[PDB]
DNA sequence: TGCTTCCTGCCAATAACG
DNA sequence: CGTTATTGGCAGGAAGCA
């Protein structure tokens, strides 16, 4: 399945197939489905099947059209982090990863994902 | 070069378990 | 049914297009 590598005390886990390295063992198994496809994640809405659960989920939010990421500076909503960040940097000349709260992530409602409590 | 999708550390939500 | 193991949502940078 894998093999460990230990440098300076820090432990790294290596995919036996593609030799990628992971700090987390959880990340390894998650990544490993790409090779082995033991679990499949089919889109509820079409063709595609994905080797990670979160890839499917992002794809499904695309079909529904829900816009969960909102700019606090002007109200515009976007489908994902990428579009939001892009808008905010170019229109407001600010970075959202930076010191402050520049956007709101609304709960998912156009389908049923895990619901964080904050 | 500007979307589009992928990637992984982190950990909360959820599930399995004795 | 507390308690341990698993899942996958999230950020935000990397990578993959044409
Ligand atoms: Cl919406
Ligand atoms: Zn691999
Ligand atoms: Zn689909
Ligand atoms: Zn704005």
């Amino acid at each position: 399945d894998h093999y460990e590598l230990i440098v300076d005390g820090r432990v790294y886990y290596i995919c036996i197939v593609c030799k990628r390295s992971y700090v987390c063992l959880t990340s390894l198994r998650r990544h490993f489905n790409i090779h082995s496809w033991e679990k499949k994640y089919p889109c509820r809405y079409c063709e595609k099947v994905f080797p990670l659960a979160e890839y499917r989920t992002k794809h499904e939010i695309h079909h529904t059209g829900e816009r969960r990421y909102q700019c606090l500076a002007c109200g515009k909503s976007f489908i994902n982090y990428q579009f939001m960040s892009s808008h905010i940097k170019s229109v407001h000349s600010q970075d959202p990863s930076g010191d402050s709260k520049l956007y709101r992530l609304h709960p998912c409602r156009s389908l049923q994902i895990r619901q964080y409590a904050y």
